[PDB]
């Protein structure tokens, strides 16, 4: 799809067998999920942001399924204050900048 | 033009007389600049991110260069860790999303 920027470019994922929304975030470097049941091991990180820095819990080799177009990589889980999918998702299901 | 998402998707933009880098970001509301001098007039307010809020000064109808794309509107200016597009500006030169 084509998707303008009036809205909020929000797209509906399923991970870990969950349904959530999402955005579609091209200043995002990873993928941000709100706190989430995930299963498996992961490794404790800190990211920043505008207002400072966040501990969340890094999930490595999730699958994700974006509007429909399936993904695999790192997922971040924390007190985002909203999902984020970030460019190490982006450019796998082909997401470009067009202007 | 295309831009693809494996590297931050950075412009060149001119502000206020100035040359400075920004990130074309689909995941911001807003246009946030780092602490830079602009002339006229302004407000204070309070927006929030990932790691909590932080103060900035809000400009009106300021006119920003955005790779060569004319735009004016609001300008955030503050404690931000990086100049950001938001898709207040990026409306305006008609970016959009693919894939
Ligand atoms: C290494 O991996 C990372 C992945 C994500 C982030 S990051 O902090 O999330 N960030 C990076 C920016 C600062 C370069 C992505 C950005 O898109 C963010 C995404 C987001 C959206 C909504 C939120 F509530 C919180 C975060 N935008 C945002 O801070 O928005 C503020 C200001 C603009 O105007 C408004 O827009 C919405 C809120 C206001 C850092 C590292």
């Amino acid at each position: 799809p084509q998707i303008t920027l009036w809205q909020r470019p929000l797209v509906t994922i399923k991970i870990g067998g969950q349904l959530k929304e999402a955005l579609l975030d091209t200043g995002a470097d990873d993928t941000v999920l709100e706190e989430m049941s995930l299963p498996g091991r992961w490794k404790p990180k800190m990211i920043g942001g505008i207002g400072g820095f966040i501990k969340v819990r890094q999930y490595d080799q999730i699958l994700i399924e974006i509007c429909g177009h399936k993904a695999i990589g790192t997922v971040l889980v924390g007190p985002t204050p909203v999902n984020i999918i970030g460019r190490n998702l982006l450019t796998q299901i082909g997401c470009t900048l067009n202007f």
